[PDB]
């Protein structure tokens, strides 16, 4: 799709099994979603942002379909406002910003 | 231009008479900018992102040249960690995400 940008570019994801809504944000480097129940390994980590910083688990090689694209990636889970799909799996979908 | 998300989508700003780099931020519903010099009345507002709140000072209709095209708009300046352009100044230069 093309999608314009007068609305919060907002899309629907698969994820361990699960159906969610998340913000396609090019400002964001990496995958970083609110609490929700993944299986498997993760590894502490911080991450910054406007506000100051937060502790999120860390999972690898983690299967999302993001509008109908599938990618594997590193997703990271913690107390995040909003689920945001960061340039680590924006790059795998093919998306572009055109202007 | 067509922006790939490889790399960290920074353009080349002009505004207040300075130049600046900024990040095309699909995730920002506004733009801030980090403390900076700008002319005339403004306004206080906290906003919100990933790790808490931060104070910033609101600027209406104030001219931007963004990777140059024109657009004028709000801007917020205040302790952000990086200058964001968001969707309030990415509609007005025709910005599309495609996929
Ligand atoms: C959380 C998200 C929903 C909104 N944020 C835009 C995201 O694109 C921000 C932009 C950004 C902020 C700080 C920073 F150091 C680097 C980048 N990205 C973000 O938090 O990403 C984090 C996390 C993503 O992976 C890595 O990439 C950048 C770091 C790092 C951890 S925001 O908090 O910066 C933001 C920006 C503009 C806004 N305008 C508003 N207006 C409200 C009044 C509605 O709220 C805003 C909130």
């Amino acid at each position: 799709p093309q999608i314009t940008l007068w609305q919060r570019p907002l899309v629907t994801i698969k994820i361990g099994g699960q159906l969610k809504e998340a913000l396609l944000d090019t400002g964001a480097d990496d995958t970083v979603l609110e609490e929700m129940n993944l299986p498997g390994r993760w590894k502490p980590k911080m991450i910054g942002g406007i506000g100051g910083f937060i502790k999120v688990r860390q999972y690898d090689q983690i299967l999302i379909e993001i509008c109908g694209h599938k990618a594997i990636g590193t997703v990271l889970v913690g107390p995040t406002p909003v689920n945001i799909i960061g340039r680590n799996l924006l790059t795998q979908i093919g998306c572009t910003l055109n202007f």
